[PDB]
């Protein structure tokens, strides 16, 4: 006859725990882990806490005692925004309730317990990840609040990091962790290539991962939205820097004899390249000759420091969802081409040979377009660009 | 020594008018249009309402006074939810106080002095739509709201529909209503030809009017998202109906002789039909020969009583399967591209030329509508195809 939280975890049954955390959110169905400890020290209270099975992502859900009698259901500062999905109790000894502003102990009680409060979530959560196979339920629901996590907390940025998981192009149907990654770069790898995208199997096929994919390098697929602004705070992890292949001039390990090989092409394409970027105008910043292309003829690339194909995406669904107008920046966009492809060496005698032909002209053109649609882009004028195709089918068939 | 909603508006200037709404709504500018009237007949009552001059964000903001003291700020049935932006008072001479929640209701007290606010809001509505340059400052805010009643009010729908005003392939540059569109029709047109899309330019080169507007049909542009949600309860005008140049089965005035010719394209084209129809599979419902292409080779529509091309571009912003836009392909029978496919395909159905030559004509006739491609990088690959075709490589 005493209350569930205040009875030592060694003596307490799982179904006991259950039909509790059942008794305060009226879930049907238990809970998924559950961290039950006390403080003691200057500080004394009792926290008991769950993960719920099943929480929506898209205010605070602690009841908070002292001394065994209630007194909040959402005291703000007992926990940050990104862990709202526990659910729970923490039972102090001795928080004060009359305060003026002037009375800040208050405020360091209350932040010690919420210290204490992270710091054992992210214990609970390091020892769900040690189980491979039930950590998958856990980061299947709050993956979205890691990363936010990430984005947010500063100070536990790194055992956050530790607790991603992502597919990549070496795992396939499994997801990984970073520090798994790390253990499959060679030691000729100085950076930890990822890709964002919509979905899993775009970002897998895309242009963007050809050459790293056939020098045997590994690419993480971050297919999330969140994701935008996850990688934006995870400059690095376990010291090396992470790095997107749709961004420009990509750091790929070049052996010496080869990448000279690739200075010759260079030179060979500079030509193609100014008459390229004269033929598209302010439509692009730059056209260079490529080195993460393979098959494809052609890619666009994202400026370094400006939106990614991905980000602009996203913002213009935004100002379509209250009306705002994209009127100021579209991401800055580089046309890379290959040099090692049919389409390209035909396009560079063509175009050497009359640079102004309007046949010449118009491969350029249909060229962006299509490259673009593959690299994430929409489209200025459709139309136009179905008669350009148009135009090229007539020719395939001699019309 | 006397407030100004019981002045009669002859005696009221507009000065005075705008100081006092600018002190009953804090607005930095006066009100852009202003309706002062009195009801005398079943229930006595005066109102002042406002349009204001921007429109506000987002429980209406209607002062109620009876008998000339204050009562209310949110009268729920004061007012229609889409005319929340006005701005004023009303002040009710025959009106029970120590009545209740039903009783209000029940009595069919407040259903009138709506009734009336919004008959003459619109009113106020049609008075403006008198003078372009203004009625273009009004329409400029709320429009959006004129749309919201369109659907909601259903007494007054007629109404609304006069207030409306579009871009259309006859007017340019100017916004037109619909009591001009139909003006301009000739006598055997009995359908009003919409097109809802994106932007202007994307809409009016689009391949869905090539045939209407060789054919001298006049097409009005949608170009706001809320106009699909508009047409599906604006049900026809003075009359005539309105039609999607984006769904299956136009019906444009043909002539006799022209209907025969069709029909003969119709035959010609089936077997050709079946082919893709088959090399399709699961990509489209049915594959037809199209009346409303030109200078395109193809288009998808989409079915009636489905989503459409647009919306679901509108609701994948956010982000399956609900309201699944049933898609169509039409071929244009005179067009260079589809004669050739029909010998390629009626002499070898099952040739790798035909299949990739009519999935990429899909594809693209998909990008000339509102959709998006399953797996882009595949279709990249195709275009590279038809491109090492066209160089010779």
């Amino acid at each position: 006859t005493k209350p569930i939280w205040t009875r030592n975890p060694d003596d307490i049954t799982n179904e006991e725990y259950g039909e509790f955390y059942k008794s305060l959110t009226n879930d049907w169905e238990d809970h998924l882990a559950v961290k039950h400890f006390s403080v003691e020290g200057q500080l004394e209270f009792r926290a008991l806490l769950f993960v719920p099975r099943r929480a929506p992502f898209d205010k605070n859900n602690i009841k908070l005692y002292v001394r065994r009698v209630f007194i909040m259901d959402n005291c703000e500062e007992l926990i940050p925004e990104y862990l709202n999905f526990i659910r729970g109790v923490v039972d102090s000894e001795d928080l004060p309730l009359n305060i003026s502003r002037e009375m800040l102990q208050q405020s360091k009680i209350l932040k010690v317990i919420r210290k204490n409060l992270v710091k054992k979530c992210l214990e609970l959560f390091t020892e769900l990840a040690e189980d491979k196979e039930n950590y998958k339920k856990f980061y299947e629901q709050f993956s979205k609040n890691i990363k936010l996590g990430i984005h947010e907390d500063s100070q536990n940025r790194k055992k956050l990091s530790e607790l991603l998981r992502y597919y990549t192009s070496a795992s396939g149907d499994e997801m990984v962790s970073l520090k798994d990654y790390c253990t499959r770069m060679k030691e000729n790898q100085k950076h930890i290539y990822y890709i964002t995208g919509e979905t899993k199997d775009q970002v897998a096929n895309s242009a963007f991962v050809e050459r790293l994919r056939k020098h045997g390098l590994e690419v993480i697929y971050m297919i999330e939205p969140i994701d935008e602004y996850c990688v934006q705070q995870l400059k690095e992890f376990e010291g090396k820097t992470l790095v997107s292949v749709t961004k420009e001039g990509l750091e790929l390990p070049e052996d010496e004899e080869e990448k000279k090989k690739q200075e010759e092409k260079k030179t060979k394409f500079e030509n193609l390249c100014k008459i390229m970027k004269d033929i598209l105008e302010k439509k692009v910043e730059k056209v260079v000759v490529s080195n993460r292309l393979v098959t494809s003829p052609c890619c666009i690339v994202t400026s370094t420091y400006g939106w990614t194909a991905n980000m602009e995406r996203i913002m213009k669904a935004q100002a379509l969802r209250d009306n705002s107008t994209m009127g100021y920046m579209a991401a800055k966009k580089h046309l890379e081409i290959n040099p090692d492809h049919s389409i390209i060496e035909t396009l560079r005698q063509k175009a050497e040979a009359d640079k102004n032909d309007k046949s010449v002209k118009d491969l350029v053109i249909l060229l962006y377009e299509t490259a673009l649609l593959s690299s994430g882009f929409s489209l200025e004028d459709p139309q136009t660009h179905a008669n350009r195709i148009y135009r090229m089918i007539k020719l395939g068939l001699g019309i």
